[PDB]
């Protein structure tokens, strides 16, 4: 009944090993260790994915590639902004996988109802190409391993960005349901993923998609993934849940989009826990670092059910945390751009979908 935390020392080292998003993996978990969250939990070590692990979803020559230029540093594989430094991919890929793996077979195995990977969650990554920080899809590969036990899957994506890898993954399956929630805008990454795309072939109507536009706060976004989810469990009934909870829809984020605080996340993550499902729980965008640790540790309280204390405790990273230290993040003073009236539509187009499907 305690959740479990997948972590270790050289998880996390290897998570940060990129820089990508530089000591991101490592603020997140010392900030969950300065309020002492991780006593509370069941601590894993998390297992390297092997290739024939990674293969169940990215193609051949994609992962020889990795390898091939781990050992030896021409092909569109969506690494062309990693020329400085391509030899560590592999590596980060096989660590990623590994852990969310890690984390879908703790569930299996019945040692927790939660399983927490807060370094997971690149949900852009193709078959055949890095897209979007995201190297290798470890949810698409949690998600092919629950789906070893649990007769259907809902993905749920709260990320700010489209799900798009994901959703590609499945969208030609009723057994595993995408939902995503995020920012939709011609020009705005990756593009993808508006009201009327529902997937294909026997996965039509198994994949949601939910457009909102700039400066959503806490209250109208939790009433539209509440509306939204509500309609998703009555019809689809899961039996295992992969929640993907990207912080770059929080307010201060240099995306600048939505302007959620950690508090209304929280709220769609109390509403899936009390299902009282299997639940993978995976990180993924985040790229305002100190507010990323701040979100993911809050959410980890929430997982708890844990009133954290207001002020951020010294540690390692603690100067990051300026000008005010604490825990707490004040929405943005800008403008919601989101009409209720086309709201509505939305959610009434979702509800339509929703009607096709039959369990
Ligand atoms: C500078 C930013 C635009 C940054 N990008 C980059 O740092 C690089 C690596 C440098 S230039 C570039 N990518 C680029 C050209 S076209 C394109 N990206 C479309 N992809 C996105 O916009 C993804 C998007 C990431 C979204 C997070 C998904 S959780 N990236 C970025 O915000
Ligand atoms: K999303
Ligand atoms: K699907
Ligand atoms: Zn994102």
């Amino acid at each position: 009944l305690v959740p479990v935390y997948i972590y270790s020392p050289e998880y996390v080292s290897m998570c940060d090993s990129l820089a990508k998003i530089p000591k991101r993996a490592d603020m997140v978990h010392s900030l969950i260790e300065a309020y002492a969250l991780h006593k509370q939990m069941r601590i894993v070590k998390p297992k390297v994915a092997s290739m024939e692990e990674m293969a169940t979803f990215h193609t051949d020559a994609y992962l020889q590639h990795l390898q091939k230029v781990s050992q030896e540093g021409s092909i569109e594989y969506g690494l062309g902004y990693d020329c400085p430094a391509t030899e560590g991919i592999f590596d980060y890929a096989a660590a990623i996988g590994g852990a969310t793996i890690t984390a879908a077979q703790c569930l299996i195995d019945g040692m927790c109802k939660v399983a927490i990977n807060w370094s997971g969650g690149w949900h852009h990554a193709k078959k055949d190409e890095a897209s979007g920080f995201c190297y290798l899809n470890d949810a698409v590969l949690g998600i092919l391993r629950l789906r070893r036990k649990f007769e259907r899957i809902l993905y749920v994506d709260l990320d700010l960005h489209h799900g798009d890898g994901v959703e590609d993954a499945f969208s030609f399956t009723s057994k595993v349901m995408t939902v995503s929630l995020h920012k939709f805008s011609p020009g705005f990454f990756p593009g993808t993923g508006d009201v009327s795309d529902v997937g294909l072939g026997k996965g039509r109507y198994y994949s949601v998609n939910v457009p909102i536009q700039d400066g959503i706060q806490d209250e109208k976004y939790y009433q539209i993934c509440e509306s939204v989810l509500k309609e998703v469990y009555q019809a689809f009934n899961p039996k295992a849940v992969v929640l993907q909870l990207g912080a770059d829809t929080i307010a201060g984020d240099p995306m600048c989009s939505f302007n959620m605080t950690p508090v209304g996340i929280g709220k769609c993550l109390k509403y899936i826990l009390q299902w009282q499902l299997a639940t993978l729980i995976l990180g993924g965008g985040g790229y305002n670092l100190a507010n990323t640790a701040r979100c993911w540790t809050y959410l980890t309280g929430v997982i708890l059910g844990k009133t954290l204390s207001s002020e951020i405790p010294d540690h390692e990273f603690f100067t990051a945390y300026g000008p005010d230290y604490v825990l707490e993040i004040t929405p943005s003073c800008r403008p919601d751009r989101n009409e209720p009236h086309r709201i509505q539509q939305i959610l009434n187009y979702i509800k339509g979908n929703l009607k096709h499907v039959v369990i």
